[PDB]
C-alpha cells in the first residue's frame, strides 16, 4: 500500500494517499494516490 489520508485531493473511486507512489491506483493500507 501507499501513504495514508491527510492530503488535499479528490478521491477518484480509490482512497486519498498523501504522497504519490510509483504505481497509480494500487492501494493496500490506508488511502490511494488519487
Amino acid at each position: 500500500g501507499c501513504k495514508p489520508k491527510g492530503a488535499p485531493c479528490s478521491p477518484l473511486m480509490y482512497p486519498c494517499c498523501t504522497g504519490p507512489c510509483p504505481g497509480a491506483g494500487w492501494l493496500m493500507k490506508d488511502c490511494l494516490c488519487c
